[PDB]
Parts: structure tokens; C-alpha cells; sequence
């Protein structure tokens, strides 16, 4: 039962690269997985990886004593602006363990309670925007979610107000950031990056990094002009010592983590929120039940921390939006030693493996036959999901540090949304998923009718 591995078509020197020469590479990998099964080899010029789609292979991948986080090419290029921040550093880089030890406390339950007020502040700004639209007017979903989540990481993390709801155009940071990630996406499909032909692209990349470093500058400046102003994530970056050594972070690493958390703390959550709303409006029973639960639980003018915790059905909706379209759809791993996966595929020390999460999430042997159906009632019982069947937040010590932050935000927001408005899919919208690294619905528009429920000062 040692088997040889499936591969899609190669094309000489270009290997499998041409199969992923689209703006949607993940969705295309998904389609290759449907043809080829639970594992395929995937080559590009000098770099192999193997894409895994089934729970039974992925649970072995997720054994930490056999595999460790790999930087995929995407994360490798991303190092050019996020450096050795928590997302783009090797497990064995000194700064991974150090910053993880320093910053973990900032995502505890005490820290979540502390972030809560400022989460509401922004969420209230969202509702007010929507209350304030005229009759003829509609809502751009991903755009406002993006405004909401960026402002939330910024305020709760750093006490910096992007004021996205004061703007009709995306914030400068966003513009630069998307373009920097866009470049990152674009380099992945160049056969010859060397070619002098991409000259203002390389220059345009540098401009956008500098713009990100521009914003980071202001944040360390605004904080230099106060300090009492609050106690948050930035404080901990500046003042926290690594209990394992006594050392705090150095300034260079701190610029990296700030960039890392503004990026990773807004993009994925933003797509989760649009997806969830996409699914509510396509599925009347869920919409209705979410509204029933919001009305039942959100009894004070703004939500409390304890009240967001009580929104179980919203939790279920969120998990089922993440099942179907996990907004960070992939993470990379390499074998720490020669090892044999599912007793069928011998791997060499250093061989790379890719977890294809939307396929993992579509694994019939684990999830049942109705995997394409959006059915949040399948999450009624959380302990019934088998180990490593559900992984939108990655794996082990390298899993999402901001997981609770993300779910708390999206639960609160989605709850408030269904408390205050009815939603109409007035264009009968067709799902279109734009990929940067993360996933998000494109062109998703709705109309809200206000339930006209006052919203506390
Ligand atoms: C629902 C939204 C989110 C999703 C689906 C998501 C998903 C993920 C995934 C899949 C990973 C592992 C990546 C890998 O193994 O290469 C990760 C890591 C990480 N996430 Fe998130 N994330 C989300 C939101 C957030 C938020 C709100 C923050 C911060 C406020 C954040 C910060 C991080 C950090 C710092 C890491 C790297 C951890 C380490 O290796 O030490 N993420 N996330």
C-alpha cells in the first residue's frame, strides 16, 4: 500500500505553474483536488509541495512532532514588509518564540474583556452608517466589513483611529497594503521575476512598504505622546518581557509585529463577516434564527461581553461560514524527519506539504454527504467534530493567536447587524470570490431596512 502520488499536468520547465495562472488560484487548486483526490504533488520552478485535502492525511500533518510550520513562497515574499513578525517567521527563528511568549497574554480572556468596549465603538459606527443611508441607497458589504475590521484592530490594538467611516475611499494603508499583497500574489506566477520588465512594479512595491512603515511611524509617535492613554496590545509589545529570558522586543521586530497585526487582524475577519452575511441572505431559516437570537439576547442598548458569549447560534453560523470558505484558505508544513504519511507516501526530511482547508472542510468521510450545503445546525454539538476536521485557524503552537479576537468581533457585529436591520439580497447576488492571500466576496451588495431600534450613547 505504498502508493505513488498523483500530479496534474506538467509543461516542461514551467512544471504545474500554468494551472494556477488565474486571479483565483485557491479555487483552482480546489478543482484539481476534486479530480485527483486527497493528495497531489505540485511543482513550480525549483519548489515542490504536496496538497492534502482529507482529514486522514491532514491529522498526520498536524502532528507537531512530525511536521512544523513552513513558510510558503507567499509568506517568504511577505517577509519583505512583515519581516520576522509572528506570521512570517520560522518556528526556529529566535523572534518567533520570543514574540509568541510576549504577546500570548494579549489574547487571553482578560485581554478580550479589555478589547470589548472599543470593538462596540466601531460596531456602533457601522450601524449608524447604515441607519443613515437614504431610501434609494444600498450597502457594499466587503467594503464596510473591511472598514469595520481595520478600524477595530487599529483602535483595540494600538488606540489609533483610521476613521474609515469618515472616508468614501479605502484608507491609504489599505490601498498600499492590498497592492503589496497583490504584488506578493503576482510574483508567485512569474516564471522570470529577474526580467528588468517589472521595473515600476518593484518600485511600486517599495513605495507601498514605505507607506505601511509611514503609518507604523505615526502609531509609535502617537503613543510616545501619552502612554496613560490606555493599556492594550501595543503596550505589551513595548513593555512585555519574555518570561523565558527576561528580554523585551527590539524596535525593528516591533515595527514588524505592528504591520503583521494590522494585516492579519483585519483581512480574514472581513471576509468572514461578508461570507456570513452572504449565507444569511441566501438562507431565510438561518437569517430568521439569527434575528430571533439577537433580539432574545441583545436586550441592552449596546452588547456586553457576557451577551456576545451567549450568541450560540451566531457562533454556529460563523463556524459554518468558515467551514465552507475559510478566509485564510491554506497553510504550509514541512517534514521534520523522513516519515511516511498515511503509510502510503514516504516523505523526505524537509519535504513540503500544503493543507488545503476548504477541501479539508468538504471531506465527506468526516462531514457527511451534504458538504456544499450551508447548514449551521451541523455545529449544534461542538465536541462531535473529529480531531483535525475543522481548521480554519491553522494548527498547534503556530495556530491563529487572534482566533478569539476574530470570533468575538464577528459575533458581536453579526449579532448587532441582525438586531437592527432586515436585509434584502435585492440584486439576487451571485457569489464571486476574490483572492488576495485571503478570501472575500466581490460585488456583494445589499439593502437594509432598519428595525428602528435606538442605539445607546
Ligand atoms: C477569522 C479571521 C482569521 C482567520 C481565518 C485566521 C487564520 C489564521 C491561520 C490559518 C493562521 C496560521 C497561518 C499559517 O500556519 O501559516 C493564522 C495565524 C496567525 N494569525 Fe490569524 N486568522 C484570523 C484573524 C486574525 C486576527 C484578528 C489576528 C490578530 C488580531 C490574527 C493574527 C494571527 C497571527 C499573529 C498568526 C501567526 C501566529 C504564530 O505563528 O505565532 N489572525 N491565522
Amino acid at each position: 500500500t505504498i502508493k505513488e502520488m498523483p500530479q496534474p499536468k506538467t509543461f516542461g520547465e514551467l512544471k504545474n505553474l500554468p494551472l494556477l495562472n488565474t486571479d483565483k488560484p485557491v479555487q483552482a487548486l480546489m478543482k484539481i483536488a476534486d479530480e485527483l483526490g486527497e493528495i497531489f504533488k505540485f511543482e513550480a520552478p525549483g519548489r515542490v509541495t504536496r496538497y492534502l485535502s482529507s482529514q486522514r492525511l491532514i491529522k498526520e500533518a498536524c502532528d507537531e512532532s512530525r511536521f512544523d510550520k513552513n513558510l510558503s513562497q507567499a509568506l517568504k515574499f511577505a517577509r519583505d514588509f512583515a519581516g520576522d513578525g509572528l506570521v512570517t517567521s520560522w518556528t526556529h527563528e529566535k523572534n518567533w518564540k520570543k514574540a509568541h511568549n510576549i504577546l500570548l497574554p494579549s489574547f487571553s480572556q482578560q485581554a478580550m474583556k479589555g478589547y470589548h468596549a472599543m470593538m462596540v465603538d466601531i460596531a456602533v459606527q457601522l450601524v449608524q452608517k447604515w441607519e443613515r443611508l437614504n431610501a434609494d441607497e444600498h450597502i457594499e458589504v466587503s467594503e464596510d466589513m473591511t472598514r469595520l475590521t481595520l478600524d477595530t484592530i487599529g483602535l483595540c490594538g494600538f488606540n489609533y483611529r483610521f476613521n474609515s467611516f469618515y472616508r468614501d475611499q479605502p484608507h491609504p494603508f489599505i490601498i498600499s497594503m492590498v497592492r503589496a499583497l497583490d504584488e506578493v500574489m503576482n510574483k508567485l506566477q512569474r516564471a522570470n521575476p529577474d526580467d528588468p520588465a517589472y521595473d515600476e512594479n518593484k518600485r511600486q512595491f517599495q513605495e507601498d512598504i514605505k507607506v505601511m512603515n509611514d503609518l507604523v511611524d505615526k502609531i509609535i509617535a502617537d503613543r510616545k505622546a501619552r502612554g496613560e492613554q490606555s493599556d492594550d496590545l501595543l503596550t505589551q509589545m513595548l513593555n512585555g518581557k519574555d518570561p523565558e529570558t527576561g528580554e523585551p522586543l527590539d524596535d525593528g521586530n516591533i515595527r514588524y509585529q505592528i504591520i503583521t497585526f494590522l494585516i492579519a487582524g483585519h483581512e480574514a475577519t472581513s471576509g468572514l463577516l461578508s461570507f456570513a452575511l452572504y449565507f444569511l441572505v441566501k438562507n431565510p431559516h438561518v437569517l430568521q434564527k439569527v434575528a430571533e437570537e439577537a433580539a432574545r439576547v441583545l436586550v441592552d442598548p449596546v452588547p456586553s461581553y457576557k451577551q456576545v458569549k451567549q450568541l450560540k447560534y451566531v457562533g454556529m453560523v460563523l463556524n459554518e461560514a468558515l467551514r465552507l470558505w475559510p478566509t485564510a484558505p491554506a497553510f504550509s508544513l514541512y517534514a521534520k524527519e523522513d516519515t511516511v504519511l498515511g503509510g502510503e507516501y514516504p516523505l523526505e526530511k524537509g519535504d513540503e506539504v500544503m493543507v488545503l482547508i476548504p477541501q479539508l472542510h468538504r471531506d465527506k468521510t468526516v462531514w457527511g454527504d451534504d458538504v456544499e450545503e450551508f447548514r449551521p445546525e451541523r455545529f449544534e454539538n461542538p465536541s462531535a467534530i473529529p480531531q483535525h476536521a475543522f481548521k480554519p485557524f491553522g494548527n498547534g503552537q503556530r495556530a491563529c493567536i487572534g482566533q478569539q479576537f476574530a470570533l468575538h468581533e464577528a459575533t458581536l457585529v453579526l449579532g448587532m447587524m441582525l438586531k437592527h436591520f432586515d436585509f434584502e439580497d435585492h440584486t439576487n447576488y451571485e457569489l464571486d470570490i476574490k483572492e488576495t492571500l485571503t478570501l472575500k466576496p466581490k460585488g456583494f451588495v445589499v439593502k437594509a431596512k432598519s428595525k428602528k431600534i435606538p442605539l445607546g450613547g
